[PDB]
């Protein structure tokens, strides 16, 4: 099918759908913008993925879809709810931030309390469900991984010290790097801050 | 057929989607509402509920949860793009509904103001024309997002009564998930709470 992939110009929310793409060989147009285009979509929102002429939405949906049936599906039906619930957990945490907020100082109470409070117990969550495990579910790497991969990036941005306790975690991240469809795709993608 | 155990706080919440899902599905589970939570909180593997003890083993995050459920059911959606278009509006739900400062008085009071006057109506315009005159949000049957946008809406309209007026259509679509048997049983036997 015909895939065009309609973002900022960021790697954001759109991000993880990029690494699907990359990893699966599938061809997309990388559409990236830019207050018009906003009264276009389903909900106001994107990313959007049109397949064929059919509009999708919601990062994570349009993720799952594309990789139903593919090595980066948890193998069984219970490793597939681990990849969920692991993607939201990550996409919680990163939607508590206030992206979108002017006030500056609102802005960086609010980051700084999630990343001095509540990014500490997470990486602490995290590390310990990994343990000493190749990838976060399963004996492969899954969609979880890269999006953990694609979060940390992010936080590390605004906290260098995130995982200065957690070398598992970057091993993690690391492994996420070294994969080659995913690492050419780091090499060759736009250098944005977020 | 496993042990299910859901823990979860006496509400609805966020664990009323997988209770509608075992209730339209048949499948007998405790239905664990906990005082007690700090213990509990501390034995989880990420410290939130809901979690499902299926045979013993914890899963945790309630859509992961509800998806899991209702993989190979007749609530999934009926071809891998309408699970697609499912997942998209539960999202976009859960999205909205975790907005709202539920653990946050004043700035609480006013975020859910805001919240409710200026963003809901715009949510609801944008789901009635999603659903574009038809049965169900997708397809030709019932799945779990229209479970989850009955059981959204119940919660927004404890808050804002006036929140369908416009939208008599959403109003069709609640009654009509309410009205399914399963549904419909477990309406009128749950724990009667506020949330
Ligand atoms: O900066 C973000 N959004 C504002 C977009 N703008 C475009 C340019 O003009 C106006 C500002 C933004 C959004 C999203 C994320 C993000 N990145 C990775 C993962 C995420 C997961 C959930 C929620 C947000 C996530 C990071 C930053
Ligand atoms: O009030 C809520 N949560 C705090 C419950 N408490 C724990 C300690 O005892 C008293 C207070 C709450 C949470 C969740 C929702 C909710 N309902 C339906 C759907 C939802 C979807 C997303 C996020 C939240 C949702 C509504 C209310
Ligand atoms: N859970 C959804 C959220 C998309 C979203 O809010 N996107 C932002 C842009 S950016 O912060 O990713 C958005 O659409 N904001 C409103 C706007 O910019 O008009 C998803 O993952 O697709
Ligand atoms: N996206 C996740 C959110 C779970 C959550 O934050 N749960 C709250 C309770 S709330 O649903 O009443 C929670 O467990 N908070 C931590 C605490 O109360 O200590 C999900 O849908 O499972
Ligand atoms: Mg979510």
């Amino acid at each position: 099918p015909n895939y065009k992939l309609t973002y900022f110009n960021m790697r954001g929310r759109a991000e993880i759908i990029r690494y699907i793409f990359a990893y699966l060989d599938i061809q997309y147009e990388d559409h990236r913008i830019e207050p018009e285009i906003k009264s276009t979509l389903p909900f106001g929102k994107i990313p959007i993925l049109e397949v064929d002429g059919l509009t999708l939405h919601q990062s994570l949906a349009i993720a799952r879809y594309l990789t139903k049936n593919t090595d980066l599906a948890g193998n069984t039906e219970m490793e597939q709810c681990h990849v969920d619930a692991i993607v939201d957990t990550l996409d919680d945490f990163m939607s508590c931030f206030p992206w979108a907020e002017k006030k500056q100082d609102v802005k960086e109470q609010m980051f700084n309390e999630l990343l001095t409070y509540n990014a500490p117990h997470l990486m602490q969550d995290l590390d310990t469900y990994l343990g000493g495990r190749e990838w976060l579910i399963g004996n492969s790497v899954t969609w979880a991984d890269f999006y953990w991969e694609i979060c940390s990036t992010t936080l590390l941005v605004f906290k260098p010290d995130l995982l200065d306790n957690h070398p598992r975690l970057v091993t993690l991240r690391k492994k996420v790097q070294a994969i080659p469809a995913v690492a050419n795709w780091i090499k060759r993608r736009p250098q944005t801050k977020l």
